[PDB]
Parts: C-alpha cells; structure tokens; sequence
C-alpha cells in the first residue's frame, strides 16, 4: 500500500503501477520517456494497459492522486 | 524546487503548493478535505440518498481570483519545480 | 449511444450522462455551476477578497455512492457510447 | 467561436483546433489515429505546445466548457 508520491517515482523509474480501487487486475500503468523523432521532440507521458489488454493514454484523476492503495506490478 | 511526490505531502497538511511558472500569477493549489452534506429535495433523495458524501479534492487558485476544483495535469504531475508558498 | 459533443450539451443542460464502456457500473457525471460566496475570516480576505468565485466543474458518482471531482480521459472524450441516465 | 462538441468533430475529421483562451499563438491540437506479442493503441490527441515540442494531450475541464474553439488553417 502505497501513496501516490511512491507510486510516481516507480514509474520515473519504469516500474509499473497499480491500484487497488481500480478493481482491475491486469491493470497498470507506465512512464513513457520524452524523445525527440525538422526533427519533433515530444513530451514524456502515462500510459495504461486497460482491461482490453490496448494501449490507453493515461491522466490520473484527483482520487487516484489522494489514495494510498498504490502496489508496484511485476 | 519539489517532486509533485513532495508537493502532495503538503497538500495534505494543509499548505499551498505552486509550479515556478506560477509566482505572479497568484496561483496555487491546496486540499479541502472530504464531508458529508444532508439531502434537501426529493429529487436529491432519490437520486443520491438521504445522505451524500464527497470525496476530498484539490482546489486552484487562477490568475482571475476564482477557484477552479483542479484535476493535475501530466505536465504538473511529472513537473519538478513544485514550491511550499507561505 | 451519443458522441461527447451531445453527452456534454446534456451536462450544460443539468442531465446525468454515462458510458456503456465504463467497468464500474451505476455511474454518472453531471455539472456543478459556479459561484460566488461572502467570506468569511480575514485570512481568506487578505489572500483572496470579500467575494470569491468558483467556477463550474464536473463531479462522477462514483460506484461507492460518491462524489468525485470528475476530469474526462482521451477514451471518454473519443468514445461514442454515451446516453442520458434519468 | 466554437464549443468543444464542433471542436471535437473538427478534430476526428482530421483538422486542427485551438481555443482563444489559451492565449498563445501557434498552439494547436490534432487526432491521432489508433493502430497497432502486437501491441494495439487507442487514438489518442496531440498539442503543438508552445516550444514546438508535441504532448500526449488530455483537455482540461475548462477547455471542454469554453466555447471559444477555431479550426486552425
């Protein structure tokens, strides 16, 4: 158990994270590092592997930010 | 300068928090803690219950001097230049 | 099954909106609309003023009969899946 | 001056929009398509910021309310 603070330095880091309010397992989430691609630099952002198994941009919304049910995923 | 990690620490005692680029602006964040309020109307009634409880959340001062219920954006939340402002 | 476009106009409305797509189940959004209020110590007053305006946002009951401050994901916005809930 | 609703029509339509409020010239934002052991991701939205630098985009609440969205040419 977790709180956010931890749970973002996990993904800075490249772990991935998930919740127990989720109510999701399988769910996670994950750091995707900036980068530059007449050459494009893009910002660094979250990421979520959903239920359906697809690709989500992720933005955390202000409950999973408050809790404290955050748990490091293999 | 703060990791958002450190900034939601005094968030949650009670302080006010703010990114560099806020200084000026008059802005900054801080936590209302969560409550319970009393259904009035029927329609409330029967909708949420006798009862109704809120969930804590974040508050943001803007640059107009309203306060807006702030969700974090990605930017804020991977930011690292977050400040305890008196 | 509505677009964004059609679910947010029925927020602007006062209606409850939810998505098919949506894991938790028995949920809904709905708008709050701003304010302005008396305050109420002189420590709001010397940091905000006698009139402080809040504005509107969004709130979701959630699943445990909650109220949570609401923030569309990319999925919500993109999807096509919405309806009103009455 | 246009509410998010046409803005996002605009947008799956494959143009590009920006809000007045925003208050910085140049910035925009545009859909990004879906596509694919095989990873598959969902479409998503992009924003030109304003350092030329390009972000995986989430609308705040106070851009979905306003209605002060333009197509950007």
């Amino acid at each position: 158990s977790l709180n956010f603070g931890k749970a973002l330095e996990a993904l800075k880091e490249g772990k991935k994270v998930s919740r127990e309010g989720w109510n999701g397992k399988g769910m996670f989430a994950y750091y995707v590092p900036g980068g530059v691609y007449e050459e494009v630099k893009y910002r660094p952002y979250l990421a979520l592997k959903t239920v359906d198994n697809d690709i989500a941009t992720w933005t955390p919304s202000v409950s999973d930010i408050l809790a404290e049910d955050w748990n490091i995923v293999e």
